[PDB]
């Protein structure tokens, strides 16, 4: 086949990109009179760039860092490569599980080990980890992948303390998943609580913006950051200069800012038709982290197994994707599927969500 | 200060850039109608994209791969580290010297140990290769770094035969410095000939195109490309989708060639006139590698050292690169520096190295 509906957690809704301001970018920057940026600039990122981005994890997320602490590159994987470099072949990590994998993932390259945490209603598990000799704990405080849980102002302040308790502990605070919240309390960036320079800050323009570009930023405390550009003198950024130009500018001139304002209100929209339509199934079909991100986790009591239900989906032309991809847990019961609807076009959401339950043996509405 | 004359070997012309018809693809690219590039495309490198680069090595380099032993990252470096992870703790990498210090520089931060050998007329010392148990060959075998040297057929043979001789030995072919040569013999890949699944290519858009893009491809032997796709099945592209699909197009309807060929015209004249310039002080100027690449090296008769001549031209705003800096064994006497002229521009040469040999004390012509 080729798949027509995509549920991809990540994606974006592509249809509704300002194609027209970023071209318009494109044409001020790539052109005779900036002939210079076909050169490389600085390793680190634009000066202007990292400005830019100070400013915007400022106003967005209470972030307080200098320019100079803000190291741009090429995707998260490039940066967390740089950083398990850094701080060097002893440390060891503690991970979210479930969870994004890439982290696991990645150290089985490196010498570093690593431990898994259980995430609840709370956020990560700190008393775990207290408990457990690990150095640098990754954890996503703001909305935990796949739940959406929040990490509690209490573990926010005893995690602190576990790592203001030793000079080679830090924290990384993970917030690749841009910023889509429609409800709860609007709660800040635990890095804007550091004060001891303890907290290493990650995220990138993926979820606002495109996630193609491979634009991403890790801020470092400022100790790391005379450390990094001292180690990494040598290297080249791994962003294109005139996308950097681009984006810089994109972001002075207020555009990413309405660019963002306008995104939330559409997925704001598509997410409500979704729960509008899945709340009608609340017996056989339940919805975790209803209120966070593109996307929902459903449980499924179909006696259906996960497996079943992926295949069954994809013969509709839906894919769908199962929760144990995000568990190192073997056992997850009941079945649980991840539902992002970034991708999906808000005139086929009806259509789309319909060919998923009807492929699942649900009684579906006309129009599918 | 701001530097107005920068003798960088790596720089390329910008204000000969085609920037209408880059800007003319970013159009037809950059547009509702392809909205599904704005999401992630296959890790490796876009299919088209990675077509494009194995046609244009196979024209150009005489280079034998297919799509899929090609990865596409942003710079040597990124894919260097990637391959460096892929062959393993265990490998030992022999390095040219001279040379660009990148790929021990990145070895620092890996288990890897690596060892120099010398380059000469013919290229990396072979003989000493063989007697040193290294597993991984680095080389730039059509135009050294910053001599200019060609790895000599019977040494490419001899190396070949060094890495069939054992299961764990490989080689790496730095094609970095691939387009621009206007003497002696065009000679083709250690890639072409290489039948053994022994040798890993490496290159990038940059002295063709434009350095800042960050777009490199290195192209894998079948068996390692199939380990590569599994092993870094998790990963994403470090190169945008946008600039891949806009490459090629930009190389598919031939633009990439005019480019390279008008390009070529420029950088040779140039040459010419640097050349033209610097044979009148052959007394005290000795000029190496003169007619390959963007760059020269001088060496200098002044008793003034290499620091000294360094400083003395950044001084008057000229920033020129002492020989030093691309070497592990010992200092170099009579100093030696290396001026680029890429993005010195063509009608500014004169003034340009009046500049820099004014500051020597050197006699300029036109004052
Ligand atoms: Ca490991
Ligand atoms: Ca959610
Ligand atoms: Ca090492
Ligand atoms: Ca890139
Ligand atoms: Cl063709
Ligand atoms: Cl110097």
């Amino acid at each position: 086949d080729t798949i027509r509906y995509n549920f991809h957690p990540t994606h974006i809704d592509t249809t509704s990109f300002p194609f027209e301001q970023w071209r318009k970018y494109f044409k001020q920057t790539m052109c005779k009179e900036n002939h210079r940026l076909l050169l490389n600039g600085d390793h680190q990122g634009e000066a202007s760039f990292r400005r830019e981005i100070a400013y915007y994890l400022h106003h967005s997320r209470g972030v307080n860092c200098t320019p100079e602490q803000v190291v741009v590159g090429a995707g998260v994987e490039t940066l967390l490569q740089q950083l398990f470099l850094l701080l060097g072949e002893s440390k060891v990590y503690g991970i979210e599980d479930p969870g994004y994998q890439l982290m696991r993932k990645l150290l089985s390259h490196y010498p570093n080990d690593y431990v898994p945490f259980q995430v609840d209603e709370e956020g990560i598990d700190v008393d775990s980890i207290v408990r457990t000799a690990v150095d640098v704990v990754y954890t996503t405080p703001s909305r935990h992948f796949p739940y959406g849980s929040v990490l509690s102002i209490n573990r926010r302040k005893q995690l602190l303390h576990w790592a203001e308790a030793h000079e080679n502990r830090y924290i990384i605070e993970d917030d690749y998943d841009s910023e889509f919240r429609y409800t709860g309390k609007t709660i800040p960036s635990l890095q804007s609580m550091d004060v001891h320079n303890k907290v290493i800050y990650l995220g990138a323009f993926s979820k606002s913006l495109i996630p193609s570009v491979r634009i991403s930023y890790m801020v470092l405390p400022a100790p790391l950051a005379h450390l990094y550009k001292n180690k990494f003198s040598y290297y080249h950024s791994t962003v294109s200069r005139i996308d950097q130009q681009v984006l810089t500018a994109f972001m002075k001139q207020g555009d990413f800012e309405k660019h963002l304002n306008r995104m939330r209100k559409i997925y704001r929209r598509k997410l409500e038709k979704v729960l509008s339509l899945l709340k009608r199934y609340e017996d056989k079909l339940l919805i975790i982290g209803e209120r966070s991100g593109l996307h929902i986790v459903l449980v499924v009591k179909n006696g259906m197994d996960e497996q079943t239900l992926v295949e069954k989906a994809l013969a509709a032309k839906a894919k769908v994707y199962p929760l144990s991809a995000y568990s190192l847990e073997r056992a997850i019961h009941p079945p649980q599927i991840v539902l992002g609807f970034g991708s999906i076009p808000e005139d086929e959401l009806e259509e789309a969500i319909a060919t998923v339950l009807n492929a699942w043996g649900f009684l579906v509405p006309r129009g599918s």
